[PDB]
């Protein structure tokens, strides 16, 4: 429907669901911290010192619960125009192209969203 360039790669321009927070958590493993540091720049509303208290507070699950919920920090924010394109920012720092469309659930012979 509506998805824009990135890196190369077609990717849909949505807020990620509960869904995009299991499968991070999940993916990244330990890049979350990676992907973490990384959005701090792509976006301003995460750049303070979150990471810090996350791995603390989020150190009884681990990295699941870590990344997790970080992933909905970004949505906290604003959730309407938070955007997957702010996330993906993150992920090309780290060169995660696969792991950026592969998050949304476009490791499928089909898809996942609509």
């Amino acid at each position: 429907a509506q998805t824009f360039l990135f890196q190369g790669q077609p990717v849909v321009n949505r807020p990620l669901s509960l869904k995009d927070q299991q499968t991070f958590a999940r993916s990244v493993g330990l890049k979350w911290r990676k992907v973490g540091r990384s959005l701090q720049r792509g976006c301003r509303a995460l750049r303070d010192p979150a990471l810090d208290s996350l791995a603390y507070e989020y150190e009884r699950e681990g990295l699941y619960e870590q990344a997790f919920q970080l992933l909905r920090r970004f949505v906290q924010a604003e959730g309407r125009r938070a955007t997957l394109q702010r996330l993906v920012e993150a992920l090309e720092e780290n060169e995660l192209t696969s792991l950026a469309e592969d998050l949304l659930g476009l490791t499928d012979p089909n898809g996942g969203l609509a």
